[PDB]
C-alpha cells in the first residue's frame, strides 16, 4: 500500500521519521522492507532482529535456505527475500561492518541495491552494530539512493541530530 505518513522530507526522494521500522511496516504494509543485514543473513539483533521476531522466525528460516543455496553474500551485495506479514518482499542489504575494519566504501554499494526498487521502507545501514557513522551513511543514500526511501530512525537523540545535521 506504500502508505507513508509523518515523514520529514530532507531532498526529492529522501525522507526521515523517528520510528520503529517494525511499527512502520505494519502501518505502512510498504511493497519493499529494507534489512540491515549481515553476509549470513544471520537475524540476530538490531534491525534485523526485529524484523525476524515479527515474522516469528519464518524470516530467518527463509534466509537460512537462501544461505545454503547461494553462501553467503558479498559486503555491500543484496538479496530480494520475502516480506512476510511485513511487506511484500525485504531486501537485505549488508552494509560494512566497519568495527571490523571493513571498508566504508562499501556502504555506497550497499545502497546502490535500493535504486533497483521504486519506493523502500529502510534502516540506516551499518549506523548501529556495525559502527559506522550515523551522519555519513544518511549522507552515502543521499548522494547514491535516487528513488524514494523512507527511513524509520528508532532513536530520537539520533534522529534529531540528523535533521539538524542535514537540514541546517
Ligand atoms: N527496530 C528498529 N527500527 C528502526 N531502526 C532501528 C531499529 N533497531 C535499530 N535501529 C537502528 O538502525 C540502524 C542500523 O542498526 P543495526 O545494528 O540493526 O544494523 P547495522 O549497523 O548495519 O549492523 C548489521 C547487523 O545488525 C544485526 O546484528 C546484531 C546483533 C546483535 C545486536 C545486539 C546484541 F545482541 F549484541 F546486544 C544489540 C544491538 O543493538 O544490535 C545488534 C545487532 C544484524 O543481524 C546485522 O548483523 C541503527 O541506527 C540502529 O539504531
Amino acid at each position: 500500500v506504500n502508505s507513508f505518513s509523518g515523514y520529514l522530507k530532507l531532498t526529492d526522494n529522501v525522507y526521515i521519521k523517528n520510528a520503529d521500522i517494525v511499527e512502520e511496516a505494519k502501518k505502512v504494509k510498504p511493497t519493499v522492507v529494507v534489512n540491515a543485514a549481515n553476509v549470513y543473513l544471520k537475524h540476530g539483533g538490531g534491525v534485523a532482529g526485529a524484523l525476524n521476531k515479527a515474522t516469528n522466525n519464518a524470516m530467518q528460516v527463509e534466509s537460512d535456505d537462501y544461505i545454503a543455496t547461494n553462501g553467503p553474500l558479498k559486503v555491500g551485495g543484496s538479496c530480494v527475500l520475502s516480506g512476510h506479514n511485513l511487506a511484500k518482499h525485504c531486501l537485505h542489504v549488508v552494509g560494512p561492518n566497519v568495527n571490523k575494519g571493513e571498508d566504508i566504501q562499501l556502504l555506497k554499494s550497499a545502497y546502490e541495491n535500493f535504486n533497483q526498487h521504486e519506493v523502500l521502507l529502510a534502516p540506516l545501514l551499518s549506523a548501529g552494530i556495525f559502527g559506522a557513522d550515523p551522519i555519513h551513511s544518511l549522507r552515502v543514500c543521499v548522494d547514491t539512493v535516487r528513488t524514494n526511501v523512507y527511513l524509520a530512525v528508532f532513536d530520537k537523540n539520533l534522529y534529531d541530530k540528523l535533521v539538524s545535521s542535514f537540514l541546517e
